[PDB]
């Protein structure tokens, strides 16, 4: 009873709703703005090209050859080799990863109801940065908008892949990029353009020479393609063969990489014109756009379209990274889909809950040296899991496979493209996060 995709396009876009979401807005801002810029994004983009497209490829290439899970996958098509601890870190990362990410997605259907009721009609007297701080500070009212937002993942992830994950609204992406596009250009005549722009294009060499920069780059890559931690494996598991996986790894890199840009083009002018600091942190996008929208006669209409638009870009991004664990447990210990939705996403829930809290009363708390819980469950899950894990997925196709079996199981022949991505997952790729490794860590 292995589900697939009822529907010719419906892996297609899966993978792209799985790929674009908070990362691309919340996540790409607040990272670039602390590590510098446009010397970041460079090695963010050289990054997603020659790392991102082809282990995304990878991770087409073995779910859709082994229609198994994350973990299953390495289980059958190399049975009794240790390839399979890239699954089983990726499952981890599942529960990590979704846990902070269900309160950064509480975050957005918080503020859009602020917009639907009215709340934000006008710079509360605290201001908008006050106003941002007291929310995440309060110790339950973010629980409340995590849980809402976990109860509507389950909800999907229960439903099924045909039925639910399949079934999301194809208008909603498309006019989330439209309307980042129209901001974007809005915020470009606020004043702080050419400071903005030099911040995000022009770059600072300088800051290169911190490794730091390498991981947090390498750290994006894998985080806002949805990678390494076998959640394209698991949703290439459910496509058959009438499909091609190379336009679709550079069809979901290039679009997820294109939504980032745009957002960086709004956010960073938006900064600059404010004279606030692009280094604030993870409530930056918070405090920076409804303060954006307020200087618009119809604001709070934007507002209240932007975080619809960017709450259900979320939720289908909520609902793959819930699917790595679920389709797990629900092979390993004959869990129903709905059993392991409602269970498999309660627990995630309860693991977010002290990274919630972290952002006020446990924000002295540290986990990892300098790091409080929320900054360290990322660490571990960003910076070392997908990394890792990608590095082990590109090395079993380059030395675990037969050349021609990576290549027809791809789509690839023998050519310069084919020969470009078997060398990129035998030495350049893993080689290259090895090298960002050894150098950030002493
Ligand atoms: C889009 C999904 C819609 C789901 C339906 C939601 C309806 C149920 C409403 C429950 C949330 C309202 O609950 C109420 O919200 C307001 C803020 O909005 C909180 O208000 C409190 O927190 C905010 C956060 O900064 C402070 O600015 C404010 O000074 C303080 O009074 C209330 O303490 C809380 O009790
Ligand atoms: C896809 C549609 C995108 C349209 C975006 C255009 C919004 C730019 C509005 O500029 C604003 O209004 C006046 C110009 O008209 C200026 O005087 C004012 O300083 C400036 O803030
Ligand atoms: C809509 C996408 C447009 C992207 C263009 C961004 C280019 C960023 C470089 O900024 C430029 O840096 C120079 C000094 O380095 C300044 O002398 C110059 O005045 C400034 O413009
Ligand atoms: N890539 C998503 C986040 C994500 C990460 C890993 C996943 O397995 C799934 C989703 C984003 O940029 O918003
Ligand atoms: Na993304
Ligand atoms: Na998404």
């Amino acid at each position: 009873g292995r589900e697939q995709w009822a529907s010719r396009l419906g892996f297609i876009l899966a993978a792209m709703g799985s790929a674009v979401g908070l990362g691309n807005i919340w996540r790409f801002s607040y990272v670039t703005g602390e590590n510098g810029g446009a010397a970041f994004l460079l090695v963010y983009l050289g990054f997603i090209a020659l790392i991102g497209i082809p282990i995304v490829l990878a991770e087409f290439t073995i779910g859709r050859r082994a229609q198994s899970d994350a973990v299953g996958s390495f289980e059958k098509l190399a049975p009794g080799k240790p390839w399979k601890v890239a699954g089983l870190m990726g499952v981890a990362a599942g529960f990590l990863i979704l846990s902070f990410y269900g309160v950064i997605a509480g975050w957005i259907l918080f503020y859009l109801f602020n917009y639907i009721t009215g709340q934000l009609w006008s710079a509360p007297a605290e201001g908008f940065g006050g106003f941002f701080e007291g929310f995440i500070a309060n110790p339950t009212l973010p629980l409340f908008w995590q849980a809402l937002f976990m109860i509507a993942t389950i909800w999907i992830v229960a439903i099924g892949v045909k039925k639910g994950i399949e079934r999301s609204n194809k208008i909603l992406m498309p006019l989330l990029g439209v309307l980042l596009i129209a901001l974007a250009i809005y915020s470009l005549t606020l004043g702080g353009a050419k400071e903005g722009l030099a911040f995000l294009f022009s770059p600072d060499w300088s800051a290169l020479k911190d490794p730091g920069v390498y991981l947090a780059a390498i750290s994006q890559a894998f985080f806002t393609l949805s990678l390494g931690m076998g959640a394209l494996i698991t949703y290439g598991s459910y496509v058959s063969k009438d499909s091609r996986l190379p336009g679709a790894a550079v069809s979901v890199a290039g679009l997820d990489t294109a939504f980032a840009i745009i957002a960086g083009i709004m956010i960073f002018p938006a900064v600059f014109a404010l004279g606030l600091s692009p280094s604030g942190g993870p409530g930056l996008v918070f405090v920076v756009l409804p303060d954006i929208f307020d200087s618009i006669r119809l604001g709070p209409i934007v507002g209240i379209a932007f975080f619809i638009l960017l709450g259900a870009a979320a939720l289908s991004s909520a609902v793959s990274l819930l699917e790595v664990p679920v389709a797990y447990f629900m092979r390993k210990f004959d869990w129903s889909r709905k059993q392991a939705a409602i269970t498999l996403g309660v627990i995630i829930t309860l693991l977010g809950i002290p990274s919630s809290l972290s952002f006020g009363v446990l924000g002295e708390v540290t986990i990892i040296p300098g790091l409080n819980i929320f900054d360290s469950v990322d660490f571990i899950a960003s910076s070392v899991f997908l990394p890792l894990g990608g590095m082990i997925i590109a090395l079993f196709i380059g030395w675990g496979w037969k050349t021609s079996d990576a290549l027809a199981e791809s789509d690839l022949t023998d050519s310069v493209w084919g020969k470009l991505w078997i060398l990129s997952l035998r030495f350049i790729a893993p080689i290259a996060i090895l090298i960002v490794f050894l150098s950030a860590f002493q």
